[PDB]
């Protein structure tokens, strides 16, 4: 027989590194992944102090239909609305299996598994053998790479959700968006 | 402070490289011997879906050149080699990032993040991932003013070259096209 799909863990906090080709840049950030919720927290890194990007905090509450956008320094929000659906970090089980690589080398190694659901946008995540742990996630329009994005740190269940309620500002916050440079 | 560990300069494993001018993903084979400054890749197709033409690329920078071949035909392509060679390690002058742990508990491999930022008057930064224990290489990308131009994933390693003749180039290759040849159907 065939690989069968494993069952991604749904609470977890820890890193991303995140590609956009829109931009061809990566950022770092701290990342809360609450798929029981539907909702997602995401907390911008500066790497070296070298781009100024200007930090920003992301929630994402799916139940609802809103996200808050909060300047790091001055806490000032903004109200977006959410238009695509939620779409969460595990492996449906109509997605076909593409292949199964091991990382690092002989003696310090993990088994990793690439999955693909094609859900033309395709999307190919590759998830950890033993215990379903997300690895890497890649988002491709006509084959090639609009956005792939990498996790690691991961630990199991959300230590503070406090994480997930927005600031005093965001209790009546702008609708138009915030820029991202300095 | 980390002090940078020593790669592996020779081993066999496959790649999946991302390459921004295409925007797209490529998976091959890979042979690696730093050790006779000399490397061997032979693609491979994803699904039947892109026609892509297969090929096998063999680059001795210690002569100077390198041969793309068909991998139906097998006919040859001689290319002189410009850049100079960059071995899959981590120097010295290189500064350390972050040290991340991929998978999760239990089933988890400890790496570091290294950069080394070679300028030679450009700015092009190298920013490296291998792993903390034995120094093996799991990603490399490359970036001229702080967008991705290459990086490239590697795995499936194992130590050392199997069959060393891959580095031998086929038959045709003794007077070969001597200009690129194209990658389509």
């Amino acid at each position: 027989s065939a690989p069968r799909p494993c069952q991604a863990p749904q609470q977890w906090e820890g890193r991303q590194v995140m590609y956009q080709q829109s931009s061809g840049r990566n950022s770092r950030a701290l990342l809360s992944y609450d798929g029981l919720n539907q909702r997602v927290r995401v907390l911008d890194e500066r790497k070296a102090l070298i781009p100024c990007k200007r930090l920003f905090e992301y929630i994402l509450l799916y139940k609802d239909g809103v996200m808050f956008q909060i300047d790091q320094a001055t806490k000032q929000c903004s109200k977006m609305t959410l238009t695509q659906p939620w779409d969460p970090l595990d492996i449906p089980q109509n997605s076909t299996f593409e292949d199964q690589y091991s990382i690092g080398g002989p003696q310090e190694q993990i088994t990793v598994q690439e999955w693909s659901d094609r859900k033309y946008e395709t999307w190919i995540g590759i998830y950890t053998v033993k215990d379903c742990y997300p690895v890497q996630e890649t988002f491709t329009i006509n084959y090639s790479v609009i956005l792939s994005t990498r996790f690691f740190d991961i630990q199991l269940g959300i230590k503070d959700p406090s994480v997930f309620t927005p600031p005093s500002t965001c209790q009546m916050a702008q609708l138009e968006k915030m820029s991202e440079d300095c």
